[PDB]
């Protein structure tokens, strides 16, 4: 309540009870004052940019919290723990906190540089529960909560895009002012909580399948169905055409009558991480797998969920088909191949297509007997009835949940890089500094401030999110695959310091690696 | 506006001009009438089941852009397959990061509507 | 009619086949679509349609 | 009856979402690469639901 | 509304036949003395007022 | 010849938007005509000059 | 320095109007512009463009 | 009351209820 009582506790625990599990998390964050107080617009104006690359959009004051990464919510051991022993996990309940504010004002008059708190300065937040604020926490930016509980982070600016025709605006573009919406001023000494309850969505697959989806036969038995074996016969020392049917067994594997198709397929170009087997010329946007929308071609990623390599082969991936990864300590642009870490979708080849190669082929053509049967290839394929198919994996690196868009319809609405579409997400959270005014001068003067204090705050954010379990009952009696760290020695145990104090994690881990039947 | 009641009638299946023998026939008189008079009248009431709300926004922002321009994301994506170095070009794959330079270049969750292609015309 | 047939062999070629990990199988039935037009009757789908045997039918050819 | 005796109704603030009528969809890979071999795209004129898809319904006129 | 007696009471079968029409436009069916109330367009039901009090108002319907 | 009157009723959503600049709305043009629209001539006939969409007020995809 | 919030209540007479053609209503023009109008520009300076009146709909004398 | 505590919510909101309009606006 005053200066010298604490306002929270340190709850970074986790109780894995019964099959519900609560991870808790708190970690210590920085605000700066972002644009002077100013909502500016922003474009693509001025930079010479391609039809494609225009837009047009308001940048604001304000900042957000964003927790919508798994590892922020887990350590690699509750990880390991998680994806070892159950087959599907969703999230139920959230809760969150702000506590044990500080705001700081600073000094560059000596050339020194000076930091004192102030303790009337205040700090405002609200979060959006109504959901009219465009959403942006679904895009995979960075700014969320640190990995590893020991790091500071700090909270970044919010802004959003609007309709643009090139770089101007549109005239259906709309304009939100932030401070038109009820916040809560919060002083040191004061605190913030909310909790949220997600609504019933499907668990996440942590299974791999035992058995394909072309292999669902008793390979003893034989089938009553007949199929077409043969259409010409040798007798009469030439070739002449006769049907001839047979019935489909162990003999012919791939002749038998099926109940169920693959998934469908949008394809992609093929890479090797092997240098020298691709080809020479630059075919990185042209030989791109890309979708058009209102007179501007933008690039698929990660795309529909695809395989991505079939059994021989681990070196070739899709070219935007996969999530990419940077190691620790990764530049912006331009990085060599050992600077990102590749995720492998291998496990999903049981029913989803692999994304570099054909769907099928279809007959083109009528045939008579002046024209021999000819077909194509079906390089896209959209949903047909008796398809199955599976989501694309959840990663420890990779976002939870993203917000289904608000639309007449949509199909199959889990998101395409993985998580929990939702069409009521956890809310935004907005925070910014009060403007404190310099002192102004003494004659009146109607025009708006210029000159304020500079000042920021810190505090303690906590989430606490409580997820379901589903747990593995499994008949099998050889033992699974589980995720295990090598047990060889290294200079460095991996997910964990150096000695200089830097935290990285060496590979991504996916959450499927128990198995199911098919 | 005083209008004329239509004529009711209906299509069943052919076989060019014939019909197929599947076709169906049916006498509206064989169903029960309420025959009214000057001085009688008819009414009755009838419930639409659930049906959801017709949409009679537009949308202030694309599919397209979703993002935050300010931030860049954590994703990468391949941006360069081959290098000036050598005096010519040799095959090396570079990575970038997407962020408002490159805004066609992101990571995204959702993909456009279906589409059954039109010939265009100008007025 | 076995006279409006190609003499080639396009059983597997002329096929209509998905392609699952590396190896390509065979649609049966496949899709619900309907056998033939209206006028003729003797056409019928390669793969589209289920086809039984009768009594005392081999298994092979 | 010629252009100007009929009124042609205007679905662009659909365009959020879908796509245009007389575009294309987008390109798709056609073949794999080898460097002996250049990769290649073909237009995808037609295109069915895929899972992750989003739409807006036909407008309503008085 | 005025409704006239149609066909002379008589249920009569229709088609394209005679006319020479091509296969895309041939049809069978009947016609019927009976007719029927069609209030399925939205002028109807509102003044053009009542449409603009409807849509610059309110999200949907 | 008699009387036909129908009677629907209807459920709105209604708009919340904390968009701060205005909207866009449907607007008869001021300027002056030898006919306003929506309405009848010296002749009698009632006629519609436009086709009025249901989609004017925004929101956020 | 502080803080001053107000806060009016506004009692309202609701428009109910039987003419048949559409109002006049105020609007935001559609075509495309460097800036929104009543928002903010890339300096962060917020503008009214024009004033706007009060009196739009209309009413019998 | 004290030092530490705040003295009053951010409340920009307008509800448009009934017949009624509520408009509420704070600044600095």
């Amino acid at each position: 309540d005053g200066v010298g009582n604490s306002s929270g506790n340190w709850h970074c625990d986790s109780t894995w009870m019964g099959d519900r599990v609560i991870t808790t998390s708190t970690r210590t964050w920085a605000l700066p004052t972002y644009n002077n107080h100013l909502y500016k617009q922003i474009s693509s104006a001025s930079t010479g940019a391609s039809n494609d690359n225009h837009y047009f959009g308001y940048s604001t004051p304000w900042g957000y919290f964003d927790f919508n990464r798994f590892h922020c919510h887990f350590s690699p051991r509750d990880w390991q723990r998680l994806i070892n022993n159950n087959w599907g996990f969703r999230p139920k309940r959230l809760n969150f906190k702000l506590f044990n504010i500080q705001v700081k004002e600073v000094t560059q008059n000596d050339g020194t540089t000076t930091i004192a708190n102030n303790l009337t300065s205040t700090v405002q937040v609200f979060t959006d529960s109504e959901y009219q604020l465009p959403y942006v926490l679904g895009s995979a930016h960075q700014g969320c909560l640190p990995p590893f509980p020991a790091d500071v982070f700090m909270v970044p600016q919010y802004g959003y895009l609007t309709l643009n025709n090139g770089s101007q605006a549109v005239g259906r573009s709309s304009f939100y002012c932030l401070e038109y919406f009820p916040s809560q001023m919060l002083r040191t000494g004061n605190n913030f909580t909310f909790s949220y309850t997600f609504e019933d969505v499907p668990f996440h697959s942590s299974y791999a399948h035992s058995q394909s989806l072309d292999r669902l036969m008793n390979p003893l038995i034989d089938q009553y169905l007949y199929y077409l074996s043969r259409t010409n016969t040798p007798s009469g020392t030439t070739t002449q055409s006769r049907l001839q049917f047979s019935q489909a067994g162990a003999s012919d594997i791939r002749d038998q009558s099926r109940n169920w198709l693959p998934g469908p397929c949008y394809r992609q170009q093929r890479v090797s991480k092997t240098s020298a087997d691709n080809n020479n010329s630059e075919y990185s946007w042209t030989g791109a797998t890309k979708y058009h929308l209102n007179g501007r071609d933008s690039l698929v990623n990660p795309g529909p969920a695809m395989a991505s390599h079939k059994d021989d082969e681990e070196k070739f991936f899709p070219q935007s088909g996969v999530l990419i990864f940077g190691k620790q300590g990764s530049e912006k642009t331009n990085v060599d191949i050992e600077k990102v870490m590749i995720t492998d979708e291998e496990e999903i080849r049981t029913t989803n297509p692999v994304a570099t190669e054909q769907y099928g082929s279809v007959s083109t053509n009528l045939q008579r007997g002046n024209r021999q049967a000819a077909t194509a290839d079906v390089n896209t394929q959209g949903v047909l009835p008796g398809m199955v198919w599976q989501d694309r994996d959840v990663y420890l690196q990779g976002p939870i949940w993203a917000k289904i868009p608000h639309t007449d319809g949509h199909f199959h609405p889990s998101p395409l890089m993985g998580g929990f579409g939702l069409k009521h997400p956890p809310p935004q959270i907005l925070i910014k500094n009060t403007p404190v005014p310099a002192n102004p001068s003494t004659t009146f003067s109607a025009a708006k401030f210029a000159s304020f204090i500079t000042q920021y705050s810190t505090g303690q954010v906590s989430v606490e999110i409580e997820w379901e379990l589903q747990k593995e009952n499994s008949k099998r009696w050889n033992p699974e695959i589980q995720y295990t760290s090598n047990y060889a020695k290294s200079a460095n145990v991996d997910f964990t310091v150096d000695n200089n104090g830097v935290y990285s994690e060496p590979r991504p881990i996916g959450t499927r690696y128990l198995t199911r039947n098919l």
